[PDB]
Order: C-alpha cells, then structure tokens, then sequence
C-alpha cells in the first residue's frame, strides 16, 4: 500500500474541507473587487537570495529553500511582498500609479504546518496614510463579511517612526531594523530574553530603558509627551484614526505602542489583528514598507503600504465563534432515466438543463429509480427530473422538488 | 539591483496577465459546477515515489524533484492524478461513490515552460462509458464556452483495450504500458525510432507489424473485423459515440486509432483534444485508469476515468483564433474628493458605495479634480462621484457618468 498521508505539514483539501477554504477565498477575492484591488500572481518558487535580508527574521531564518540540479539557490516563497516588489520594480515606470494588487498564495516554511494560504493586500505610490486606512478597513471588512464583529475582533495600530526617533537619539540607523525584529518577540518571551539580545546587538541600557518605556505607553497623547505633537508619526495616527473613524470602523481600530511587527522593512505604520478574547495569535498583520524597492534597486523612492491574513486562525477564530457552519454540496437538478433504454434522452434532457445556466448531474451507472432519488438527495439536489418512458412520448418529464408532477420539456427551465 | 526576472520557465501573472488567466479559470470552474463536480486540492509538494512507475514515461522522466533538509525525497507534482488517487485511497469506504472531483492545480517538470495550470476533472466509480462521455463533454463544454466550436476543435477518441489484445494475443500483460508509452511517441518520432524502441523492449517483428497495422485503423467497423463486433472495447466505443451524439456533441467527437496517450495507468477509454488547423499540440487529454488505485494497495478494484486540460495550447489557439480581447480593468465608482478637507465625507460616501455591492474607489493621494477625472478613466470606472462642498450641504453628491449632475446621497447607489 502506498502513503495515504500528505508530506509532513501540508493539508489535503477533500471537496468538504475545499467548502471551507472556498468560503473564505470568496470572501478575500469579494473584499478585494469591493476595494478596487487587482489580482497577480507569481511562481512559488523564487530565488533564494530575494530573502537575504540579513535582520534576524523568522520569515528568513525559517526558509523552505533547496538547490537545483543546475546549482541555483531556490526557494518556495515564505512571504509575497518580495515576489510584489520584484515585479513591481520589473515594470518601472510602464506601471501606473496609483497600483492597488492582490493575491491568495500557498506560502511555506521548513523549522508544526509547513504551508499555509495568504491574503495579501498591498497599496503602491501613495505616500499618505490613506493607504494604511484603506488597507486597515479592508481587513475589517473581510472579517464582518465572514460574520464577525467589532466586538470580536479589532485591529491594533502603531508607528514605527516613534521608535526611529529613539533609536536615532541614542546614536545608527543600520540596527533599525534588527531591533524591530527583537523588540516584536517581546510580547512572546520574556523582557529578559528580549534585553539580552539587544545588548547582544550592542545596545547600552539606557536605548533598551526607553525602548521599553516606549513600547508600553498607552495613548496617542502619552506619544505627543515624548516625542512632540507634531511628529510626523503623531499627524499621521490621528489622520488615520480620523480616516478610519469617517469611514464607520472606527470601533475596529485602536493604538498599541508595543506593536512593531516581525519584519524588517516596515518603515511608518504598522498593525495586527487581534480576537478581543485574548485566545489566538495575530489574524492579520501588515505596514508601510517605503524603502523596500529603493533597496531592491529602484532609481526613485516608491511608498507601498500592505497586509498578509492567513487561513490558519481566522478559521479557528470562526469554529469557536461557530460561524463555519459545513455547508453541504448543492446541484440544481440530478436527470434520472427510468433505465438504460431512456439513457438517450436523458442526455437530452440534461443538455437542456446546462444549457440554461443550471448545475445538473445524470445518474451516471446503471440503478433503480428509488437508488437514483436517495443518490440525489445524497449530493443535495434541488429538484430530481425523472425521464420515464410514458411522459417522453407526452412531450414531458417528472419533476420533483427535494427541498412527481409531469412537466413539458420547455417548462423545465 | 535584484534580478526582476522570474525563476528559470516560470510566468510571473501581474494584473493584465491574471485576468486572461481569470478568464480561462472562470470557465473551468464554471464548466465543472455546470457538470456537477466538486472542488479538491491537495499539497504541490508530493512524495516522489508517489510516481515511480518504472515505465519510461516523460511525466516520471522529466521530475522537479529535491531531497528534504530531512532526508526525504520529494518533488513538485508533474500531474495531479497520483494525488488524487491517494486522498481516495485514504477515503477508502467513507467515500460515496460515485465522486466526481476537480481543480486546477499548479504542475511542474524539469528538463522551455517548466510549469503550468491543468483543469483536472476526475470520475470515480463509475464503471460505464458514460463516464468518459460526461469527461468528453465538460471538455467541449469549456472550449464552447471559450468562444470554440466544433469547426475549431474536436476530440479524437480509441481505447487501449484494443492494442491490450493484440498485445496479449502475441504472447505477457506486465510490458503492455511501456509499450503504450512508446507507441505514443508514434506521431512525433519516426517509425523507425518507435521500432527500435520495441525491438529494444524484446517484442519480436511480427507483433510489430500487428501493432502498426491496429494503430493506421480509420473506422470502428475496422476494428470491428480484426477483433470482433463484440470486443467490449467495439460496444464500449458505439456506446461512447451514441451517448455522445444524443448529448448534442456528435460534431465535435470522432474515432482515432492512433490516439494512446503518454500514460501508463490508461485502460480503456483514452482520448485528445485538437485543433482542426493542424497547428497545435493536443488541448486535453485522459482516459479510463481501472487499476491505478488497485496498484496504490486498495482492496476492492476502483474504476476511474479523468482528463487534464492545459493553460498553454487553449491559450495560443484562442489568440489564433482572436478569442481573447484584452479585458480592461473595471470598477464602479471613483469617489473624488474635491480637496483633502472633503475626505471624511468622501470616506464616509465610500462606504455607502461599497455597502451597497458596488466596487469603488477612492482618490487616495492628494489631486486635483481634472487629474482624479483622468485618473477614474485609466482604470476604467463606470462613474465618477464627485464629492465637494456646496453639493455636501444640500445633502448631495456631483456624479457623472463615464461610459455631472447632483444626487442626493441615498440616490447614489
Ligand atoms: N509579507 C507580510 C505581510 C505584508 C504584505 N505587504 C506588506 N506586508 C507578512 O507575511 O507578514
Ligand atoms: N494526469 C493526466 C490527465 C488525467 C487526469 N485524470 C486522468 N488523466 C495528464 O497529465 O495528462
Ligand atoms: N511565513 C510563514 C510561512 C508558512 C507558514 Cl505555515 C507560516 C508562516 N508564518
Ligand atoms: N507534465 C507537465 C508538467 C509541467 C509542464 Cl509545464 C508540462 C508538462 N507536460
């Protein structure tokens, strides 16, 4: 016998687990015309050294790569935005701005799931918090699509352009990113393990007293204290809270100073989702990333802001609140021939049926009547039309609705 | 700079690109609804002795296949069926016959495109040729509904049970695949290479000869007098094109002896798709695989019929064909600000717009009026809002119509 099981960490997708997965990717693809985003793709498999970035990075540090047999550094993609960027810096200045993509790509890991599905949303060539807004309310909008509410859930949302400034104050912009990286493991391990790592980087305790100090302030007016009420950081979070706010989500959204993100490239805000029961990790999370192209290349700077929302804990986030009911397959109509020798116009029937938009199935094999109406309702059939000899000659089927009346051949549609 | 480039054979899909895609998978997906079956998907990243079959087929020759940090040796799938076969084994009872499952799954090769998109629809369970009669006819259905008819395309259709006997008359069962395999490559190569190929295998001239003369057939009733009228595989072959005829597709199937496929799991039923200009390579092609879940260790026999449907042939041949228009991008609405005071309440539009079904934009970054205008018909809005100051006041909007007159605001939508 042969390994029924999948390769360790990936997910079989039987028609009933496919329902559920289509049930979310509607909603992404539905949230996405709904916001004017554009759908791409790219190959799962890029280049290794698209990742090297050099920060510490889970995402890097956790990469599902190989070599081929020609000796090319290969990987599957851990994440889209390298693959976004690389063709957004691949098309220059042909592309038009504003650009407003998505795409729902497999990603993997190797370290426990070694795949799972990304929703990723991402605005290009704005410059102006607008952007986080319309990303931030588009993740909003997908979890209210599929049931949940502000109760909930919410999102949580921070500048890191504070903890620019005090790392800046307190020397060198190349441990920036490194820092982002250690400092988002705080809430996870302890301030402990966190300080150790920072002064490994080489930071004195003083930078690490305020970083602290910082990630733990509370409001917007704690921020403007520290850092001035005019920060760009301080304008830029109460025009997106103001935003947001217009735009009727402003019970979604929230600050969170300890919010920085794994990531090495966000530069401006950032943001998580988050169930309001303290129970799951980040449903979503996202930011601005303006420098990412520049270092990629670009001859001019290009502002891009995005999000990534797994497949993984919305689900469960949903089983717990039950709102993933199964839903069962439907078809429109199953075309039962009363045996074999009726099978031509059966065909017929069922040609007629299609032909009007309708789903339909025959009866496939050979099997009795009462059979064929339990295999019907089995594959949850509106309506089970019945071809027997009599009625044909009649110009007419039998006709039943399973959620036996003769009904001319016209009729039936 | 990074290299913008995708990875050796790979097709990035940026949004002009994905929408021709879209266009192709909406049909697919639309056509296998239309027919009954059901959505599946299982893991790109396969166990490699999923498809050792040991009968020098290209799909088992030509493997993107690696070794795992771990010591397991993998690869992406060069098919989907291997998949298949393993989520129905894992089934076993529990599963309810009969099933008809489909998707699209991504597929790769390494030897020139080293991976593309192939619709797989699968039947299972189903002994009779009304199996490969359904499979025959959602693959017309799909070139149909692409804008393809019977003039453009056909399906050529034989089975191997025919060669099975002329095989099993001149001597042993276990060299009948490699035989198919090599018989397959009788169209591209010359005589003489396939000879050769045979003669290497150990058949003798003579069963040759036989093979040649069974494969340059032309009608059924040929078949007929060398194996008798009824050889199932003559009944099996009048049922197929009866069934078929009485569906409404007789203009687009026919009968071809030369037709065996490059795979070694085939049957009975094999068939292709092809364009009647002598242009291109096959557009589909399956058949009937009675055994392969027998040979993957299960119990009781599993009769199976399925075709895969490439992205690549279709494509060119509808661009031939002048089938495939670019599609411009659409949205509904783009909301315009008049000026960045006006925001909150263009948001607060927005939403509405979108609360409503409709797809909407709005201008994100700071424009003017005239710009935003330019801007709303470069991505191909149907109407432009225009929200400014004097109209707010009087409880409306300024809407014009792209493909300016007030509105009040629960007119809109
Ligand atoms: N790539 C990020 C999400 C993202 C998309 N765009 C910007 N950020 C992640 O995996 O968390
Ligand atoms: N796996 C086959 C198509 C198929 C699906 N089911 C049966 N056959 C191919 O790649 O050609
Ligand atoms: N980056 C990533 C890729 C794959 C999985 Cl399953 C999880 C993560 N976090
Ligand atoms: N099996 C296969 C897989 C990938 C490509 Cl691009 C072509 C073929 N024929």
């Amino acid at each position: 016998m042969v390994e029924t099981e999948p390769v360790q960490g990936c997910r079989d997708f039987p028609p009933e687990a496919m329902r559920c997965r289509r049930h979310l990717f509607d909603v992404f693809h539905a949230t996405a015309k709904t916001f004017g985003f554009e759908e791409y793709d790219a190959p799962v498999l890029e280049s290794e050294e698209l990742y090297i970035r050099k920060a510490g990075e889970e995402i890097t540090e956790q990469m599902f790569n190989f070599i081929t047999k020609g000796g090319h550094r290969v990987a599957l993609r851990p994440e889209m935005t390298p693959s976004l960027a690389r063709l957004l810096l691949g098309k220059g200045r042909s592309l038009l701005l504003p650009a407003k993509w998505y795409s729902i790509p497999q990603c993997w890991r190797y370290e426990r799931r070694r795949e799972h599905y990304q929703w990723n949303m991402d605005i290009v060539g704005v410059k102006s918090v607008s952007a986080e807004v319309e990303l931030v309310c588009a993740a909003c909008w997908a979890m209210r699509s599929l049931g949940l509410s502000s109760k909930d859930v919410g999102i949580k949302v921070n500048s890191r352009k504070v903890l620019q400034t005090v790392v800046e104050q307190a020397g060198t912009s190349d441990k920036f990113a490194p820092v982002c990286v250690i400092v988002d493991k705080m809430e996870k391990i302890p301030r402990e393990e966190v300080e150790a790592q920072l002064a490994v980087l080489g930071l004195e305790p003083t930078v690490v007293d305020a970083i602290t100090t910082t990630l733990s302030l509370k409001s917007i007016d704690e921020i403007a204290q520290r850092v001035g009420e005019e920060h760009e950081a301080v304008k830029e979070l109460r025009q997106f809270f103001e935003q947001v706010e217009a735009y009727g989500y402003g019970d979604w959204v929230l600050f969170d100073a300890s919010v920085v993100r794994g990531l090495a490239y966000y530069t401006g805000i950032v943001f998580e989702g988050f169930d309001r029961e303290g129970k799951f990790r980040a449903l979503c999370g996202g930011g601005r990333y303006d420098n990412l192209l520049t270092t990629y290349g670009s001859p001019t700077p290009i502002p891009c802001a995005g999000f990534g929302f797994g497949d993984c804990v919305i689900v469960e986030l949903l089983q717990e609140k039950r709102l993933l009911p199964d839903i069962p397959h439907v078809v429109d109509d199953v075309v039962i021939p009363f045996d074999e020798s009726m099978r031509p116009h059966a065909l017929a029937v069922l040609r007629r049926l299609r032909d009007a938009g309708r789903s339909a199935d025959i009866i496939l094999d050979k099997k009795k009547v009462v059979q064929a109406f339990n295999y019907a309702d089995r594959v949850g059939a509106v309506r089970a039309v019945l071809v027997a000899p009599e009625e044909w000659e009649r110009g007419e089927v039998q006709v039943k609705m399973l959620r036996g009346f003769a009904v001319p051949l016209d009729r039936l549609v």
